[PDB]
């Protein structure tokens, strides 16, 4: 729902507020135009009910995410932020869909664009990996879809928060296991850059088949169950792309010592081998 009179300051600027195109618990997201009527997002956080811990890893997520920007294209941008002890306003890039969105409209993707999307996402979580970061909570909804080209939204750095400000209401993939790795199942640090790659694996077997490999069980401790069980083998029906086949298979060994890296994914045909004549 659109926002007709609104307006915000941020480090002495002032942004016209066409909508609100998305919300969490303590943060809103507005699509707004600054003097200039550029269009971006700002992302509001309050953070009057948040407690040292959780306001120092909102702050790390920022600082991150000023820095990795410059070393990717893949990074949404950041343009500006203003921080008090009551909030948080950053001014980020604005794309028109997110990939969650994007997959729940298509069901025939092309394969071309395809493609291109796993190689975005590759290049976006190897920059976070470079810098020590593994996000750890990966979904199609951490991608923002700009001008063709996706960006990686967060990092997984920040703490989470609750509507206890209430009249509750939330979205379909937030609380969602089906993108979860077993080495995570298992855990309740043994977080490594693996349990991404597993993540993304989910994300293309989506792309590639249409659902991810477990979304078949509704009952969710057999999900998990599945997920953990090497006995359970995962369908990978036969598909003209044999070297998309490799991926799908590489990126879901359960054992995280076996599963494919982010180098070799990134060396791997699916992504390097010109199908163009
Ligand atoms: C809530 C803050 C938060 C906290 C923690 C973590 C995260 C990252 C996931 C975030 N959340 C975020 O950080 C976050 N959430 N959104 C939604 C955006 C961000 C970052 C910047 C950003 C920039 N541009 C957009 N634009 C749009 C992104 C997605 C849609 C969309 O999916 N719409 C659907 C289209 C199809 N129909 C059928 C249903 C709706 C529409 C959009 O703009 C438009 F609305 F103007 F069009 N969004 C975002």
């Amino acid at each position: 729902e659109n926002l007709y009179f609104q307006s915000m300051s941020v480090k002495g600027r002032i942004y016209s507020i066409l909508k609100q195109i998305g919300s969490g618990g303590s943060s809103k997201v507005f699509q707004v135009l600054n003097e200039k009527k550029q269009i971006y997002a700002i992302k509001y956080v309050n953070l009057e009910e948040a407690d040292n811990q959780t306001l120092d890893s909102y702050r790390n997520e920022i600082a991150y995410l000023n820095k990795l920007q410059q070393h990717s294209d893949k990074i949404i941008r950041l343009y500006d932020y203003e921080i008090t002890d009551q909030y948080i306003y950053m001014v980020m890039e604005y794309g028109n869909i997110d990939l969650n969105s994007w997959l729940k409209k298509k069901k025939s993707i092309d394969p071309w664009e395809r493609k291109s999307y796993w190689k975005n996402m590759l290049e976006a979580v190897h920059t976070i990996h470079q810098h020590g970061i593994v996000h750890s909570d990966l979904k199609p909804a951490n991608f923002l879809i700009v001008d063709g080209m996706l960006k990686l939204i967060d990092f997984g750095i920040a703490n989470q928060m609750q509507p206890d400000t209430t009249s509750v209401v939330k979205d379909s993939q937030v609380g969602t296991v089906n993108y979860m790795p077993p080495e995570a199942i298992k855990d309740m640090s043994k977080i490594s850059p693996k349990s991404d790659v597993w993540s993304l694996g989910c994300i293309l077997y989506y792309m590639t088949y249409g659902k991810t490999p477990f979304q078949q069980i509704i009952n969710q401790i057999s999900k998990l169950h599945a997920i953990i069980d090497p006995n359970h083998e995962i369908e990978f029906p036969d598909i003209p792309e044999k070297d998309l086949q490799d991926v799908l298979k590489c990126c879901l060994k359960r054992d995280p010592k076996q599963r494919i890296s982010i180098p070799e994914l990134l060396a791997h045909p699916y992504v390097q081998i010109q199908t163009h004549p």
